[PDB]
């Protein structure tokens, strides 16, 4: 669970846009939790940019 925090700025379908805390725009994995607007909690392993491939 490497957390990181970023603003829903935008979702597309399963894919949620994060302004991170950096000021980082990263395109994560999209839960039921992904309120546009809200600041969530999300990890590393969430994110579709740092995969790992």
């Amino acid at each position: 669970s490497m957390n990181r925090l970023g603003i829903i700025y935008e979702i597309q379908g399963m894919k949620a846009v994060v302004l991170t805390s950096e000021g980082e725009f990263l395109i994560i994995r999209r839960r039921k939790d992904m309120k546009v607007g809200q600041q969530v909690s999300f990890e590393n392993e969430d994110i579709y940019n740092v995969r790992g491939k």
